[PDB]
């Protein structure tokens, strides 16, 4: 995020946050949790954001041909 800011916790909130402004994949959202503010692994982060995505269940979205996921229209 803007100066060094970011989140620090992988959350439903933070991903609501994300997927309601913008249609974005799973890599999309894995760069807004960066270990160096998290402290959590890049195998730790994708596990929680999975249950996050799972229980979320936000609408698919086709674009580029690939899945987005999204909380906006
Ligand atoms: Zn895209």
């Amino acid at each position: 995020g803007p100066l060094g800011s970011g989140d620090v916790q992988v959350t439903e909130d933070a991903v609501r946050r994300y997927l309601t402004r913008k249609p974005m994949t799973t890599k999309d959202l894995l760069k807004k949790f960066q270990t160096k503010k998290t402290g959590l692994s890049s195998e730790q982060t994708v596990n929680v954001l999975a249950q996050i995505l799972k229980r979320l269940n936000p609408e698919r979205k086709m674009i580029n041909d690939k899945m987005h996921f999204s909380l906006k229209e």
